[PDB]
DNA sequence: CATCATTGAGCAAATGAGCAACACTATTCGCATAAGGTGGGAGTAGTGAGTCTTAAGTTGCAA
């Protein structure tokens, strides 16, 4: 796990970061998602850039989430709630039992918490 | 003599439903408008039979 330190460090250079790249000062070079989101509308945000596109490159979900945080600046509680009206039905151990079903809204926000948690821990060294 | 099935027993992991507390915005509510404007209007018209109640008219009748 992360460090509070290291929360607020590495949070102020993704403000700064995505501050940055959501004015447009970012090419298509980057990531094909990167130009996806900018079909959705300096050195610093370009090294990072390169950072954050090289480790979530791989997932571009988490990855588009990130920069609906960042970038766009969106709330949690809206990112949980649009993601809780894409939901499918899935098997969950529930409070209720091993049925299959789609998941409550407080659960999604878990899963956004905990994909903020370790999206940011596989960015944070490098 | 050993062992296991077999009956209790409770737990972590996970999750679904909240909660309070702040913070922000949509909606609603309440007040103002300076030349002058000083008695409504539609109201049905072809029911009849009865019954109770006043209201008034008349009329013995007694001091």
């Amino acid at each position: 796990n992360l460090t509070k330190e290291q929360h607020e460090w590495l949070n102020g250079w993704l403000e700064l970061w995505g501050a940055w790249v959501y004015s447009g000062r970012l090419e298509k070079r980057m990531s094909s998602v990167i130009a996806k989101f900018m079909e959705s509308v300096d050195d610093d945000g370009m090294l990072i850039s390169q950072v954050v596109d090289s480790v979530m490159y791989i997932d571009k979900k988490a990855f588009g989430i990130l920069l609906s945080y960042y970038a766009h600046g969106s709330s949690k509680h809206a990112i949980a709630s649009y993601y809780h009206r894409v939901a499918r039905p899935r098997k969950m151990l529930c409070r209720g039992g091993g049925r299959i079903q789609k998941p409550s809204l407080a659960t999604c926000r878990r899963e956004v918490d905990e994909i903020l948690n370790a999206s940011l821990f596989m960015i944070y060294p490098v």
